[PDB]
C-alpha cells in the first residue's frame, strides 16, 4: 500500500538518523502473536550491557548485524519485535538506557515522515511501524 513508501523512505535514512524518527515518533505517543514476557526478557538482557553497547545493539539490529542478541530478537514474532522496541524508548526515559542526545536537532527529511505518518490511520501507523521492525535483527 502507501505504508511501503513510508517504510522504504524510512529505510533509505541514516542509521543514526533512523533511530531519532523512531524516538520522536514514541514521544509523539504521549505528548503473529505478541508474548509480552519473552519481549522484557530480551530487554532486560540489554539492561546489563554498558550505554555503548546499547546503542551499538540497536545499530545491529538495523544493519542486520550477525550478534548472539541480534539472533534472539531475529526469533521473535512481528509483534513482540515492536512491543521490545517500546520497552528499549521506555527504558532510555527511565534512565535505565542510553539517553537521547539533547543536543540532537532531528533532519527535516524526518520532520516531513514524521509528519505524514501522524496523518496516518491508527490501523496503518502501527502497521508502519510493524513492517519498520520486523525486517531487523539476524538470520
Ligand atoms: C545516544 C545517541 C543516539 C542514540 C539514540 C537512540 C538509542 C535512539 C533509540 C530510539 C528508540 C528506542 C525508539 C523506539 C520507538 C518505539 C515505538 C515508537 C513503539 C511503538 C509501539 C507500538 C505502536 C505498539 C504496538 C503494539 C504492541 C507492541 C503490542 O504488543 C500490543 C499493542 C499494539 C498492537 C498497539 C543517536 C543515534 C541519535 C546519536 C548517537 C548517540 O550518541
Amino acid at each position: 500500500p502507501t505504508i511501503r513508501k513510508y517504510v522504504q523512505s524510512w529505510q533509505k535514512l541514516d542509521v543514526d538518523e533512523q533511530l531519532a524518527l523512531f524516538w520522536f515518533i514514541y514521544k509523539e505517543m504521549g505528548g503473529s502473536t505478541v508474548s509480552p514476557a519473552i519481549a522484557e526478557g530480551l530487554f532486560n538482557q540489554v539492561k546489563e550491557l554498558n550505554h555503548e553497547q546499547q546503542l551499538q545493539l540497536q545499530r545491529d539490529l538495523i544493519r542486520r548485524v550477525d550478534n548472539q542478541l541480534s539472533r534472539e530478537y531475529g526469533s521473535l514474532g512481528d509483534t513482540t519485535k515492536l512491543l521490545f522496541w517500546y520497552l528499549l524508548s521506555q527504558g532510555m526515559d527511565n534512565a535505565t538506557i542510553v539517553p537521547f542526545p539533547a543536543d540532537y536537532k532531528l533532519s527535516s527529511e524526518s520532520q516531513e515522515l514524521l509528519e505524514g505518518i501522524k496523518g496516518l490511520g491508527f490501523e496503518q501507523q502501527i502497521t508502519l511501524f510493524r513492517d519498520y521492525v520486523s525486517p531487523m535483527g539476524a538470520e
